[PDB]
């Protein structure tokens, strides 16, 4: 519907040229929207940002709660995958998150959850090692992301690659 | 000198403030400099910070020179010694150079090369295992910097701990 829409609209925006740097009328302008009609979905800037992050978070989680009972190295591939399709919000949450001084704790808030979970999955089959494992493998995965999905947009195949290859090492 | 003292007070005051929110009044106000004691130095805010990165760049550089024949674990220890001693400049390299839209090919250009050195050093012992141990390391040694040194500082007993059972797992 129209919340979809300015989502979209959003995500597009914001990873164009940032959060700072769009406005809710560039919004409402591509959109072909009223601002009646974006106020009647967000009250703020800031509660659209907060939930284009929510949202991609919230598949995030899904992704947890539907493959528990993957192996690591599936887990981790169908989180690789789904961070891909997402990259624009990917870009967004660092640049228009981490970056700023307003929401750099929802950036970490999210990333802590992240990691909570993914620990959790480890700790039924390496009890011991899964606090050391996560933060390896979280490290690993965010520096793929940086570097073949920011610095340079790569093709996911080469991605999951990378990600096939230092799993298979670590485990 | 008094090249060295610019270089210290603008550390400490893009570390507080950032590099946009930081003028060179301020700069040499705090240093108790005239401008044309900073000009004769530096010709303008860019060379500034760039020298600011070359010089912990230097430091990183001579890291690897100098300790080229101890293990992996030993060489990683010192690695996160001085990243921790220059946590300052490491804070500068993430807000003011990656969230940066003009600097941010320096962030990467300087990450490629710690990398590249790194995956040299590797190449002796662990020929087959070294570009995918790089991309691994190197991102573990950045999720426990972001997360114990920039999102909460964390002593430097508590980072070693971490990053010595990691790497022995690696290992
Ligand atoms: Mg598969
Ligand atoms: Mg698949
Ligand atoms: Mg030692
Ligand atoms: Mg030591």
């Amino acid at each position: 519907g129209t919340k979809e829409r300015i989502l979209e609209v959003s995500k597009e925006l914001f990873f164009e040229k940032g959060y700072q740097g769009t406005s809710v009328e560039e919004i409402v302008k591509r959109a072909n929207l009223s601002k009646g009609a974006f106020y009647f979905h967000f009250k703020s800037k800031e509660e659209l940002i907060t939930e284009i992050i929510e949202r991609t978070h919230k598949k995030i989680i899904s992704l947890f709660e539907e493959n528990k009972e993957k192996t690591p190295e599936e887990l981790l591939e169908m989180f690789l995958e789904v961070l891909y399709r997402e990259k624009k919000v990917v870009y967004i949450f660092l640049f228009d998150l981490l970056c700023s001084e307003k929401f750099r704790n929802i950036y970490f808030e999210k990333i802590e959850d992240a990691k909570r979970r993914f620990e959790k999955f480890l700790e039924k089959h390496f009890p011991s090692k899964a606090e050391i494992l996560s933060e390896i493998i979280l490290g690993f995965l965010r520096q793929l992301i940086l570097h073949y999905v920011i610095k340079e947009e790569r093709e996911l195949p080469f991605l999951k690659e990378k990600l096939r290859e230092g799993l298979k090492l670590i485990f």
